[PDB]
């Protein structure tokens, strides 16, 4: 799996994968991205809390949520409400896109 | 693969694939999507040329060109230049996401 689209979830000790990248969010919390296994980036909170899932938004918002909800870290960045995808990337990137621009169907281009 | 980045392009005979569906760009220019290897879905532009591939330009716009660069078939839907990420998604639906919401970086966030 290397997309996580708004409304999904990826649970404690579920990663995103593509190539040699891997991006798991750790059951005490800390996001973390690796490079064939080597820890290149983390959102540096681990033990912050337990149980932790990683979740994208319905406005492009990124967000770890311990068991109890509560809001460890964020990308803190939003856009219009709409559909947005996380991607991780081959070349080690996890990039959110969105809202939607194109699908198929009448009105199906965004403006 | 399930997602093709703006810049990057899906040569003939190549396809995309999520779950139980294909997404496949034919060397004739169709692109043909599958459902349990079982067509569901076509551009219908079969023979329209040859040496065909598609790709996702910087503005959004999916395009279909022959090997003599012709526009055969496109969504003929585009926004800002940017970055833009076209994703078969795994209930076959093949969503076009952008431009660039968020990504690590000091300047990571769109607006």
């Amino acid at each position: 799996d290397n997309v996580l689209l708004s409304g999904q979830t990826l649970h404690a000790d579920h990663s995103l994968q593509a190539g040699a990248y891997t991006l798991t969010i750790q059951n005490k919390c800390n996001l973390v991205k690796y490079q064939n296994g080597r820890q290149i980036w983390a959102s540096n909170t681990d033990r912050r809390g337990s149980g932790c899932r990683l979740t994208l938004l319905s406005d492009g918002n990124l967000v770890i949520y311990d068991h109890n909800n509560n809001d460890v870290w964020g990308s803190a960045c939003w856009g219009d409400n709409g559909k947005y995808a996380l991607v991780l990337q081959k070349d080690g990137r996890f990039v959110i896109y969105g809202p939607v621009l194109w699908s198929l169907g009448p009105n199906g281009c965004r403006r």
